[PDB]
């Protein structure tokens, strides 16, 4: 299990942006402005665009409240009319340079309209959202806009089921079969589309956590799926007529056998792209359904090797279907030429399948039967990146970001069920926790995360229901020594002697190749030795005497030296208030001397040693 | 999950008897005297009779260890040496008023012996103990003598591959089959009998945890049961030659579905029977398979809820789906005539059927193919009885109490893999921990636990590797006010007036009308409130003192009063010294007086205070 975040800042101690209008709340959704200078939050019943490097300016804000009188006739289908029968944005995507496509659960009503950038002000066209945005605001969603269409994942009624994962546009609405064997009481959870290159199509993949048909225990037992459509699909002429026919899912994995765990719910999926890296990565986060008492994982896939099961992995098959009951397995026969679930391509082509529209009825009788893998889509390393024990996790976004020397990280920032945000990195042999910050001041949890993508200075937005927080990605500037910037063991931090500050890199003007940097944590690469602080006392005999002595690293011990000896602080001679601050009690000329606070951090294969405080005490008489 | 326990007992303030042979260890089997008060104690390559009443006082030792020959043969068979080729007692029963049955794993070469008590010597008649018994010392085993019969439940061979439930009769021997759909990998629990009416056969039922067929998930699944035989047993005739004919088993279930806890490895079963209880109750500890960072549970069983099950529940079937490929289900199809599994009892015997050797070859091949159950046995309530974290409990035994006013608790002895024991009871729709007492302090895990019968001063006895220690059901005495004895909780305790002492409620001399308890925690009848601890204090201006303040209650919050009102050990003229004591900085004057200290409790839906400090101090002027 991962070890504790090295160092906890308190709302404090940094400095962090806040966002809040007064009575509006559940701050659910953020979209960045295609200029990046601007940030879009949609809470409930309202949209804000705030300053994306300041986010407590507010530079518009629009309102789509439900009328009294319909907030009354939804209070009449036994709602809370004061928290359920209201309109929580749900859907806020980009539609052009001067609109955004914004649908609201408008008290049990789904409904859809654009918001005019230009006026900030909704157009009015009230479209039926039922499809594209659930009805319930505690109900699971997921979306994404992929060349000017709406690909969705919820529920299609009021009571939260009938699931559906639909792509509607003017042209080809394609939709998910109403069947357990496609979608059985999904949780939706992330839905992107990957298209890069390429006559390639692209593809839109949809993450969600629903019950196994595959497997069985002493209940139901949940199973994350990773799950595409084609983007080009067009459903069948006979078969599968306004439906998928490129729908294939297989299951998520992220456990650590030898340990018996096993993290079978989908929290939620993050993309990471890199212009250096050919192939996306999905990071994904999940707790376990059984017995959690507090787990978390974080696992990575390759996006090849979630390919590689849908390209060339058997299909899993629903032998008996009734009383006898509906037992799935691995499906050993042949499969139609066109690949049922593939999309059109190349071969495809070069055979006079155009479109899905012409595939054989053979094919798509198949996919229609058979949308569930039999192989597991593995994580990288067969392993989880990061488990941590007593913590629930609720997001996650990475960064890709090279150390002074060059080497790349992938920095996961994961916030918490409590308003915490926690800053982690793999540092091979095990995974280092470089801080926790505590966003929200009132505990809540965090709902959404979103990493700042404008050239400069980097920042995460994190949104809970009382607000949205701007952090930045790294706080060097509280680190005040060259010792302490590079025991933190963060790729975002370096020293600048010249300035003789602890900077953040790559934004940073400080001494380029002067800048101190050791993700060893080899601190004996600084210049200078700090001596710590230094301080006399002059104290009554007989009287108690107090030294204060504090670190900010939670991975280091303390202690006291006094007359080239470790002090042993009990009683009644010694105190220790605050587990750090040393007490004296009965003040005698024996007290009479030097007193140092020292610090041990274990860091990667040598131990380091710091003079935190030193003390010259003189009792009188 | 229930809290933590309320008082902390160390191994120095409560008095626990021990017992330990210099050089012996691995005391693992205890058994009490039928008659006698002595408690034969079978550890590795010894078996010891002491004092039931201080077992530190030996009575009686023997000595059965290998000789370095068969050690070295042994020790050549790719065995250490020096642990494993010893002769580990397995099997410690009671054979007559004069004798018990002995057998060892005696270098991997199982054998038995009897064990002359009267002599106390071992006859010397060097059984094969191959079935009996197992060969390596870390294979699970259990075991019953029942009417001179053994019946055991192990490992068959040196590698423990070959799993078997065996009566190894004179007459009529009968094992298990050695087949997948019989016994699946399992490590056996515990094993007794329980006896029947008028005409019905007693049953022997058996405790393991193997590898379920039934459930399908990301890996191998474990799943408890209980299982049981009939004592009548023959074996079949032309079918079932010498194997058992009534053996049938079920998944033995505890869990609670609201927060997803499955606790599917069985730790230990107790056999609750008291005069009182016409049927009796298995109670069970169990700890999860899955995702456990130190989960444990207590769950309670009716017997007649397995009975039901296994007289008139369905079969399940085994189903060879697909190729080599095999699902269990339910089995819905026709039950053969007289019913597969079930004793010979009256529809039977009035079917003509005296014994299983007259059983049709149709029932006998039935039951060969089907010992699963397809219900599950479940607990009384359908919930745990006890839900802890951050423990692993592994044994338990259970004593029926009266408190004073006449409510009956079952009181749980859990013991810890770290050598501690728990009290606990179910109080109020809640569970109440009322001690910990730490029996072993090298802190070995309790391996086995006993709880001897009443006959006025009853204990409870633990064994490890290290020894054997004796406890007390209760600490009474170590209560030092009434409302320390009735905060306790606990339904051994009651105050006496008469002697102003907390006393065992069954074992005191003291009228126990005029006795003091309350299950619900309310002190308020107690007489001479006016506690105990007072203190003087002579202190000189401008010093520094520290007021102690000492209670027992891990869930109480104790805090200071001055002068009437409740004080704010806040800095800069306070400071509680590590949660408790109270320091007054700088002497002055304002400061001098009375010092109370109160501990807070919640008692039920009352808070409660209780000053369980008094200091009277002045500073000399």
């Amino acid at each position: 299990f991962a070890p504790i975040p090295r160092i906890t800042w308190e709302h404090r101690e940094v400095h962090l942006v806040q966002f809040h209008e007064p009575d509006i709340y559940n701050y659910s959704a953020l979209l960045l402005s295609e200029d990046k200078d601007t940030l879009y939050i949609g809470a409930r019943e309202a949209v804000f665009a705030v300053n994306a490097l300041n986010i407590s300016e507010k530079q518009h804000e629009v309102y789509w409240k439900v009328s009294e009188d319909k907030k009354a006739k939804c209070a009449e289908k036994g709602k809370s009319k004061q928290t359920e029968c209201l309109n929580y944005i749900r859907v806020l995507q980009p539609l052009s340079a001067t609109s955004l496509y914004v649908c609201g659960t408008n008290a049990f009503q789904p409904a859809c309209d654009h918001l005019n950038l230009t006026s900030f002000k909704f157009l009015g066209k009230n479209e039926d959202g039922k499809g594209r945005c659930p009805f319930d605001p505690a109900h699971s969603y997921t979306s994404v806009m992929v060349d000017g269409e709406l690909y969705s994942g919820t529920s299609y009624n009021f009571l939260g089921s009938e699931p559906i994962i639909s792509r509607n546009s003017s042209h080809s609405p394609l939709r998910t079969e109403y069947a357990i064997p496609w979608l059985n009481e999904p949780s939706f959870v992330f839905a992107d589309v990957i298209r890069k290159s390429p006559g390639e199509d692209d593809r839109v993949y949809f993450f969600f956590t629903e019950v196994s048909v595959e497997y069985e225990f002493v209940f139901r037992v949940l199973i994350p799926r990773i799950a595409r459509v084609c983007k080009g699909d067009q459903g069948g002429l006979r078969t599968l007529q306004k439906k998928w026919t490129s729908f294939l899912k297989a299951r998520l994995i992220c456990s650590r056998p030898d340990s018996g765990l096993v993290f079978n719910v989908l929290r939620d999926v993050f993309v990471l792209r890199s212009p250096g890296l050919k192939v996306p990565v999905f990071y994904a986060l999940f707790t376990p359904q059984l017995n959690n008492v507090g787990l978390s994982a974080v696992c990575a896939y390759n996006l090849s090797t979630a390919e590689e099961v849908f390209s060339h992995g058997k299909y899993m098959q629903s032998t008996t279907v009734e009383q006898s009951h509906t037992k799935w397995v691995r499906y050993n026969g042949p499969v139609p030429k066109p690949r049922p679930g593939a999309c059109i391509d190349s071969e495809a082509r070069a055979a006079n399948y155009t479109s899905s529209l012409n595939l054989p009825d053979k094919t798509l009788q198949f996919v229609k039967d058979h949308p569930l893998m039999d192989d597991s889509v593995t994580p990288i390393d067969n392993r989880p990146r990061l488990i941590k024990k007593d913590v629930n996790y609720t997001q996650i976004v990475v960064d890709r970001t090279q150390a002074l020397d060059g080497t790349v990280y992938d920095v996961m920032f994961v916030s918490t069920d409590r308003g915490a945000l926690h800053k982690a990195i793999s540092l091979e042999h095990a995974v280092h926790i470089i801080e926790e910050t505590q966003l929200f001041q009132d505990f809540e949890p965090v709902q959404t995360l979103l990493l700042s993508s404008k050239k400069g200075n980097r920042f995460v937005y994190a949104g809970s229901n009382s607000g949205v927080v701007q952090a930045p990605l790294a706080f060097c500037g509280k680190h005040g020594t060259c010792e302490d910037c590079v025991l933190a063991r963060d790729p975002y931090c370096a020293w600048s002697p010249p300035t003789a500050t602890c900077v953040a890199l790559h934004q940073t003007e400080s001494p380029s190749r002067g800048l101190i940097q050791e993700m060893s944590g080899d601190a004996s690469v600084c210049p200078d030795k700090s001596k710590g602080s230094y301080r006399q006392h002059f104290f009554k005999h007989g009287g108690t005497a107090e030294l204060k002595c504090s670190q900010k690293s939670n991975l280091a011990r303390v202690f006291w030296k006094f007359q080239n000896g470790v002090l042993k602080a009990e009683s009644p001679k010694y105190g220790l208030m605050g587990r750090k601050n040393l007490l004296i009690f009965n003040l005698s000329e024996g007290d009479s001397g030097v007193y140092q606070c020292l610090s041990e951090e274990r860091v990667k294969n040598k131990t380091v040693f710091q003079v935190v405080a030193k003390h010259v005490l003189e009792v009188k008489v």
